[PDB]
């Protein structure tokens, strides 16, 4: 059969399929297990087939009934991050289109690498523990046997015992709860996803967690400490929704809710179905990086319904992703500003290039994970580039409006199906079928298959990144006598992304003169500003710039908040100025007991203790 998929070591898509997981399980925060039972309903697309692999990983098997009788199995040799297969001896020969149901008894591992179990003193709360999944890219193995493989969709169902205390939500529609009849210590929750979904999309979140409505179709849920601010943060959601929806066809999951995680969350979001999880760093107060969220509502469209067939190919759910986000900011704040995302989307591909290396395999759009740990591969160039590739093939083939047609087309023509970077360029080719001389002048092989920064450079407006351009360059090139120049005003027409901008860029010329930052924060008042991004940057800036008063600022960001994107760099810098470094070790210390242990541990690793 054909091998679809490297990173699995199950049965291939093109040997059987499995329909449907009816999962009914019960969480342990003692243990930091979940037991239960999985019940997949398979289907053969082979005649005579006796006998299926899944993927597992660290699980403990109690047995295997199929028709109500235990069946044979066996583990097979671990390899590495992939786990270890698991193949059932089939009690009957299933032909082409037959269906089987196999309800595995399982329990997970505390150590399990897809389940992240905080103790209470990790939560916002303080009192009660929490627990969150994070399936991507191939952890739902380390949850339940399973194709552990996009090349997969099915549907699921789930009943989950928990304390009765406590809140269980899944990426799947509520479907309510009721006390657990085995146990009165303990509620049951259900839920049902009837879309079809990859298996790394199945998530479980456990916690003390409470709800605010705000749209017809969406839930903010959160710990009591974070739910009002989120409730205002993310008030806007349904018109995001209606946006994306116009843009990229209909909505079909039926809920978009919201889960803002703990602080110690160290991670961007996730486009759980029906539950996208989001960071608390975005919890700005203005709204400003409300729009981040605009990555995950695309998602929808681009990733959960149209799916990367396997990992070597995730651009195709990023790329399009961050092409479809950046047309809902393009509405909502016009297209000079989408250019200005794009720009700065840019300069963020030339970063990473020049840090991974121009030759290096991760700035390949399309990269051969054979033997590369997808859980580490999908992190990175897909993103960008992919972004990029769209953007140059908008440009050519007419603009924005006729390949937002093609959009709506490649999302209708791949509805609930996993798809290749072929299976996107055949579709490209067809959709434009009239354009054919132009699409045959693109570089393929250099866009796709090298690394490196793309062959070509798209068109962009730099209305927007100009003004940012010319503020840091004055900064950057003035002398001390030049400091009484500057002031307010110089802000007048800025945005809070041009904020952010202009930080990217007096941090790209790191350090600034310590008479500099002084009067930085003398006219500009960015001690002030509490959007994250904004604040990240400005106290790396005055770190590196060897501001004393910064210190305290910059440990207070790097452990009231766990996301690393913000608490690693912020760790570095105060290390590696001398004068904060023994401060910051005293900090990490004290803290580290709060901190996701993840991040206690990368930050150990770093700061060498
Ligand atoms: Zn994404």
């Amino acid at each position: 059969p054909e091998i679809v998929d490297t990173c699995s070591l199950a049965s291939p898509a093109s040997v059987c399929r499995t329909k449907h997981l009816h999962l009914r399980c019960s969480v342990d925060f003692t243990r930091r297990t979940l037991t239960g039972t999985a019940a997949l309903t398979v289907q053969s697309q082979e005649d005579n087939l006796r006998s299926l692999v899944l993927d597992t990983k660290d699980l403990t098997i109690e047995k295997v009934v199929i028709n109500g009788q235990e069946v044979k199995y066996a583990l097979g040799e671990r390899q590495s991050y992939k786990g270890s297969p698991m193949e059932i001896s089939l009690p009957i020969a299933l032909s082409k289109n037959q269906e089987i149901v196999i309800e595995i008894s399982f329990e997970t591992s505390p150590k399990s690498s897809a389940l992240q179990w905080l103790t209470p003193e990790q939560t916002s709360g303080k009192e009660h523990p929490y627990l969150f999944s994070q399936c991507q890219a191939i952890h739902c193995r380390a949850i339940l046997p399973c194709q552990d493989t996009p090349s997969v969709k099915l549907t699921y169902t789930a009943e989950v015992s928990v304390p009765k205390e406590l809140v269980a939500l899944m990426s799947a529609i509520r479907d309510g709860e009721t006390p657990d009849p085995e146990d009165p210590s303990r509620k049951i929750y259900k839920f049902i996803q009837k879309v079809p979904i990859p298996c790394y999309l199945i998530a479980l979140v456990v916690g003390a967690l409470e709800s605010r409505q705000i749209g017809p179709r969406t839930l903010v849920w959160s710990e009591k400490e974070q739910v009002e601010k989120s409730a205002y943060e993310f008030s806007e959601t349904e018109s995001m929704l209606k946006i994306a929806e116009d843009l990229g066809g209909p909505y079909v999951w039926g809920q978009y809710d919201l889960l803002v995680l703990p602080p110690s969350f160290p991670y961007g979001g996730m486009e759980n179905p029906c539950l996208t999880f989001v960071t608390p760093t975005l919890l700005a107060g203005d709204k400003s990086l409300s729009n981040v969220i605009a990555h995950e509502i695309s998602h929808s469209w681009t990733g959960n319904l149209v799916t990367n067939k396997t990992w070597d190919h995730f651009w195709l759910n990023e790329g399009h992703t961050v092409y479809l986000e950046r047309h809902i900011c393009g509405r909502l704040f016009g297209e000079k500003f989408r250019h200005f995302n794009a720009l700065g989307g840019w300069g963020e591909l030339q970063n990473s290039v020049k840090t991974f290396g121009e030759t290096h395999p991760f700035t390949k759009l399309v990269v051969d994970l054979t033997d590369i740990d997808p859980n580490v591969a999908y992190s990175s160039v897909p993103y960008e580039k992919g972004f990029a590739l769209l953007f140059y093939l908008e440009q050519l083939l007419g603009g924005p409006e006729i390949f937002l047609g093609f959009l709506k087309a490649y999302v209708e023509k791949f509805s609930y199906k996993s798809i290749t970077t072929d299976d996107w360029k055949d579709f490209l080719y067809s959709y434009f079928k009239d354009k054919v001389d132009v699409l045959n002048q693109v570089d393929w092989n250099a866009w796709l298959y090298s690394p490196g920064l793309p062959p070509i450079k798209p068109n962009y407006d730099m209305t927007l990144t100009n003004a940012c351009i010319a503020l840091s360059q004055r900064w950057i090139t003035a002398k001390e006598d030049d400091l009484n120049s500057f002031n307010a005003t110089d802000l007048k027409d800025l945005s809070s992304h041009q904020l952010n901008e202009f930080l990217a860029q007096t941090l790209q010329r790191a350090p600034l003169p310590l008479g500099h930052i002084k009067r930085m924060q003398e006219v500009y008042n960015f001690n002030a500003i509490n959007n994250s991004e904004i604040r990240f940057r400005w106290l790396r800036l005055c770190i590196q710039s060897k501001w004393e008063d910064a210190i305290p600022l910059a440990l207070k960001m790097a452990t009231e908040q766990g996301r690393m994107k913000f608490t690693r760099p912020l760790f570095k810098d105060l290390a590696a100025f001398d004068k904060s470094h023994d401060q910051a070790v005293r900090t990490y210390q004290e803290h580290k007991a709060s901190m996701h242990p993840v991040t206690a541990m990368l930050v150990g690793k770093d700061l060498k203790v």
